[PDB]
C-alpha cells in the first residue's frame, strides 16, 4: 500500500490536525516546512523534515523524494491578498512527483470551485482566483488526482462521521479541520476518488 507520504501545508490550521493523524495511522510521513517552530515538538511527529520554500524546486523536489503520495493543504493563512503561492507551488510538486514516479496528489483547494464565480464573496476572491490556478494544474498533470473542495473549515472535534459528495456540492456548509484532515488520509486507501472533486460537510 501507500506507506511514505508528504504533506505540503503541515504546519496549517489542518495540515497539522492532518500530520497527527497521518502519524498516529502508521504512515511515514515527510513535511516541507518554512519554519520548524510551528511543527509539535513531542506526540506525533512527522519522521523526516525538509526546511525550505514550496515556490523553490529543490526544496519540493527533495520532499517528494521517495514518497508514495502527497497531500497538499497549503495556504495563505489570515492574508487575503492576491497570490500565485499556491498554484506555483503546485507546479513545483508537479514537477518533482513525475521525476520521481509518484501519481496520487490529494490536494485542497475550495468549494467555491463549485459555485457560480459570480456568487464568490468579494473579499475571497483572490484567494479563490489561485486555487482555480491551481485545480488548473493539478487537473493538466495527468496525475491521480483527488480534487478536496470544502467549505468552510471549522474547529469542532474530530467525528469521522462526516459526509462526502462527489463532484457537487454538499448538504453543509462546514467541515472540522479534524474531519477534513481525516478524509485526505481516507482518500490515501482508496481510488474511487481519482478524478472526481470531493466535498465533505457535516453538521456540528
Ligand atoms: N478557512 C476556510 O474556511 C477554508 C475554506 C475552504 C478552503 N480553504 C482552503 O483550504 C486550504 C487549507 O486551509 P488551512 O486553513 O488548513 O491552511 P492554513 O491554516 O492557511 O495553513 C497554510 C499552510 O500553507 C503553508 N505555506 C504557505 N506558503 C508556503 C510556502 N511558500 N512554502 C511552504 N509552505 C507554505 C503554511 O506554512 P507556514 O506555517 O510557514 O505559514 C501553512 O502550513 C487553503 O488553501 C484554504 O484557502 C479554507
Amino acid at each position: 500500500a501507500v506507506k511514505k507520504i508528504a504533506i505540503f501545508g503541515a504546519t496549517g490550521q489542518t495540515g497539522l490536525t492532518t500530520l497527527a493523524q497521518a502519524v498516529q495511522a502508521g504512515y511515514e510521513v515527510t513535511v516541507l516546512v518554512r519554519d520548524s517552530s510551528r511543527l509539535p515538538s513531542e506526540g506525533p511527529r512527522p519522521a523526516h523534515v525538509v526546511v525550505g520554500d514550496v515556490l523553490q524546486a529543490a526544496d519540493v523536489d527533495k520532499t517528494v523524494a521517495g514518497q508514495d503520495a502527497v497531500i497538499v493543504l497549503l495556504g495563505t493563512r489570515n492574508d487575503l491578498s492576491p497570490t500565485t503561492v499556491m498554484s506555483e507551488g503546485a507546479r513545483n510538486i508537479v514537477a518533482a512527483m513525475k521525476a520521481h514516479g509518484v501519481d496520487k496528489v490529494v490536494a485542497c483547494t475550495s468549494a467555491f470551485l463549485l459555485w457560480d464565480p459570480t456568487k464568490v464573496p468579494p473579499r475571497l476572491q483572490a484567494v479563490t482566483d489561485d486555487h482555480i490556478r491551481m485545480h488548473k494544474v493539478l487537473r493538466e498533470s495527468g496525475l491521480k488526482y483527488v480534487a478536496v473542495m470544502p467549505p468552510h473549515i471549522g474547529d469542532q472535534p474530530l467525528t469521522g462521521a462526516y459526509t462526502v459528495t462527489l463532484d457537487g456540492r454538499g448538504p453543509s456548509r462546514v467541515i472540522s479541520k479534524h474531519d477534513l484532515g481525516h478524509f485526505m488520509l481516507r482518500c490515501l486507501t482508496t481510488d474511487e476518488y481519482d478524478g472526481h472533486s470531493t466535498y465533505p460537510s457535516h453538521q456540528y
